[PDB]
């Protein structure tokens, strides 16, 4: 089955580009990452930095996770991200998202070998 690390890459990594410039970014990304297949995933963040730079976060500021586990890490630096949030009138299968670019610190849970992100906890 899909590993946690691999799901994290599917749901949260978009190195391709430096920013979600266009306002259809979310509708197209959420669909192509299989997050609109059975239902519209309501909220999701994409990170536009190199996989290497994101994985390096697992060596930065150790913070608690939302769930209480102590294997979360906050990026020292801000990173280019895109917040995708389903509109109030979106209805499956026609999943509609608002696309919002930002530069914020990411907080991720990290586990395994190699020790890499397996959950997106928040941006701050």
């Amino acid at each position: 089955k899909e590993t946690a690390a691999a799901k994290f890459e599917r749901q949260h990594m978009d190195s391709s580009t430096s920013a979600a410039s266009s306002s259809n970014y979310c509708n197209q990304m959420m669909k192509s990452r299989n997050l609109t297949k059975d239902r519209c995933k309501p909220v999701n963040t994409f990170v536009h930095e190199s996989l290497a730079d994101v994985q390096a976060v697992c060596s930065q500021k150790n913070v608690a996770c939302k769930n209480g586990q102590t294997n979360c890490y906050q990026s020292y630096s801000t990173m280019s991200i895109t917040d995708c949030r389903e509109t109030g009138s979106s209805k499956y299968p026609n999943c509609a998202y608002k696309t919002t670019q930002a530069n914020k610190h990411i907080i991720v849970a990290c586990e395994g070998n190699p020790y890499v992100p397996v959950h997106f906890d928040a941006s701050v």
